[PDB]
Parts: C-alpha cells; sequence; structure tokens
C-alpha cells in the first residue's frame, strides 16, 4: 500500500506514535516519507547484508526475522514479511520497541539527516487529525 500522507498520519495517530517517546506525529511521518515514501512494500538491502523492510524501514539485523540474516536479531518477534503489510500495526508496534531502545529516533538514518531539526510539523499539514 502506498498511502497518502494525511492518511499515514491518521493511521500513526490512532496506533499511538504521535507523541510517542516525545516525538511528535510530523517525525514519524517525515521518517516514513524518507525511509519508504509511505510504502509498506519497500525492501532495500544494506551493506552488511541485512536488509530494511517496509514503511519505516526496519532492519533485519536486530528487529525482525528474515531467515538470511546470519547471526542477527529478531526483537520484534515477527517474520520482517509482516513489515510489509498494508496493516501498519506490525511496524508500529516494532518501532515502539526500537525508539525505546536508547538513541530514540537517531536510529533511523534518514530521520537524524532529513527530519531532525526541520520543521517537521509540515508535514502534517492540513490534515484532519
Ligand atoms: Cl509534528
Ligand atoms: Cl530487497
Ligand atoms: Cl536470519
Ligand atoms: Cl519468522
Ligand atoms: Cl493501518
Ligand atoms: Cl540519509
Ligand atoms: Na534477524
Ligand atoms: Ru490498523
Amino acid at each position: 500500500k502506498v498511502f497518502g500522507r494525511c492518511e499515514l498520519a491518521a493511521a500513526m495517530k490512532r496506533h499511538g506514535l504521535d507523541n510517542y517517546r516525545g516525538y511528535s506525529l510530523g517525525n514519524w511521518v517525515c521518517a516514513a516519507k524518507f525511509e519508504s515514501n509511505f510504502n509498506t512494500q519497500a525492501t532495500n538491502r544494506n551493506t552488511d547484508g541485512s536488509t530494511d523492510y517496509g514503511i519505516l524501514q526496519i532492519n533485519s539485523r536486530w528487529w525482525c526475522n528474515d531467515g538470511r540474516t546470519p547471526g542477527s536479531r529478531n526483537l520484534c518477534n515477527i517474520p520482517c514479511s509482516a513489515l510489509l503489510s498494508s496493516d501498519i500495526t506490525a511496524s508500529v508496534n516494532c518501532a515502539k520497541k526500537i525508539v525505546s531502545d536508547g538513541n530514540g529516533m537517531n536510529a533511523w538514518v534518514a530521520w537524524r539527516n532529513r527530519c531532525k531539526g526541520t520543521d517537521v510539523q509540515a508535514w502534517i499539514r492540513g490534515c484532519r487529525l
């Protein structure tokens, strides 16, 4: 599913991301834009052989199992394919664990490089939330 911007904002809100660990909704939308372009089916291979999956490009070295990332963990206890679903529940639940684990949203390199410090509220402009 390719979400629309306000559509994804709405979905993230309902699932409890707005201000989760102090990160306003625009931060999560902005991360999604630059990680996946709002595409639940996005996958990208990393240099280390792991892969990132779904709207928030959650990484198989630590968070989900894809069966091909040696020496990896599955801290979200989920197949990485579950992160590609049209229903963003699994991705949000797993993101919640990621953002709680010490470095906040800096875990998302695209968030740190393209969202952090910017006017992220622009991402929810015009949305009925
Ligand atoms: Cl915001
Ligand atoms: Cl891929
Ligand atoms: Cl694996
Ligand atoms: Cl699995
Ligand atoms: Cl959803
Ligand atoms: Cl980046
Ligand atoms: Na893994
Ligand atoms: Ru849902």
